This record gives structure tokens, sequence and C-alpha cells, in this order.
């Protein structure tokens, strides 16, 4: 196995796959690997890093501060209001904004360190039970008071597709969300949403088809 050929490969992917391959970012899900394979995964040439639980990210987070190595890092996972305040000064982009009471925690804490954190809304499209994101109903009441968040600058949307292998539903899944972006971006955002988060190791082929701007890569890159 070699972390450097299987990045390559999905670069390529994202070079065959994708309608705009010049838009796509390569997410690393690092949720599994030691500092030590994230950073073999750095010396590819990509630094974006997605972890999805608090306390990981946050010891990951001081450990490469001091080894001195460059990161944009990605929280993906579920975020708690009362954790917002150990990731803000940190990451770059938190993919997981499902409801209003967390935005407006994360924009709180961002205008208490004076920075604008980039967000992405995520959106329930599949609508499973075990639902966390944004039904677009939900959304759509919510936009105002979200636009007025003004230490939150929302660049797109994001969800997850439950794992199948009906390459039909994964198109229906991915497509709704692009259909939501462009709605979105005709009605309320005057076409600022750029990103499109979608797409998994075992998925990611049809995700880049239907225009995913971030896939989220783990098992493919580091197994």
């Amino acid at each position: 196995m070699s972390i450097k050929t299987n990045v390559e490969e999905i670069l390529e992917d994202i070079k065959k796959y994708s309608p705009y391959p010049e838009k796509v970012k390569l997410v690393a899900v690092t949720k599994y690997s030691s500092v030590e394979d994230i950073e073999k995964f750095l010396e590819t040439g990509q630094n974006i890093c997605g972890e999805n639980k608090v306390q990981v990210i946050k010891d990951k987070i001081e450990y490469f501060k001091e080894k001195n190595k460059k990161i944009k890092w990605h929280f993906i996972g579920n975020l708690q209001k009362n954790k917002v305040k150990y990731i803000i000064d940190d990451v770059d982009l938190i993919h997981s904004v499902n409801k209003l009471s967390l935005a407006q925690e994360i924009n709180k804490k961002a205008e208490q360190s004076s920075k604008i954190m980039d967000v992405l809304l995520e959106i329930n499209v599949y609508g499973e039970e075990s639902k966390q994101g944004y039904s677009l109903d939900e959304l759509k009441c919510d936009i105002i008071e979200l636009q007025n968040l003004k230490n939150l600058n929302i660049i797109g949307v994001m969800t997850m597709a439950p794992f199948t292998d009906d390459e039909k539903i994964l198109r229906m899944v991915f497509s709704e969300l692009r259909k939501i972006k462009d709605e979105l971006n005709k009605e309320y955002f005057n076409n600022n949403l750029t990103e499109l988060s979608m797409g998994m190791s075992n998925d990611y082929k049809i995700a880049l088809q239907e225009g995913s701007t971030f896939i989220r890569v783990g098992t493919k890159i580091f197994k």
C-alpha cells in the first residue's frame, strides 16, 4: 500500500469525473488515523484533513502546531453547541451546521475571536429518522436569520447519503442536494454558495459526477 499513490489515484478520478475539476477539494478523513499517518498524507502535497470528534481534533491540532505543520482543518462530525469553543480558532470549515441554534453559537464564538467562520449547511436530503441535517422547509424558514449572522460565511451545503450500492439512489441523493444549492443560490444567496460536500470512499466517483466539490475520503486514502 502507498498513501501517495492512493491520493494520486483520487486526483485522477477528480479530473476524470468532475464537471469542474478545478473546483474540487479532497478532504482526507483522518478520524481513524494516527498523527504519523496524517503526516504521510501531508507529504503527498495535500493538507485538508477532516475530523468528526472534538476531543480528537483538539489534540491533533495542538500536535501539528507544535510540529509546525500547515493543515487546513475541517470539522465534519456532529458539533455540540457547548463544544464550539474548542475548535473555533483553528478549524477552517465546519461542514455540519444543521440547525439555527448551532449556527448562532458558532457566530457568537467567531465574533468573540474577531473572525468569520466558513460553514456549510448540513441537509438531510434522504430523510432518515437518524436525522440531524436540515429539512429543506426548516432551512427556508431559518434563512434570513442565518444570513444575518455576520461572523458566519455560509459557502455551501453538505449531505451524507446512506451506504448503498444502488447507483440510482446515490445519484438521486447527490443530484437533489445540487438542486437545493442551485435553488438557494437563486432565491437567497445571490450565487454565493460555491461548495457541495458529498461523497465518501465507496461512492465518491458518483459524487464527483453529480458535482461534488468536497469528497470526504478516508478508507481509500489510508487503507
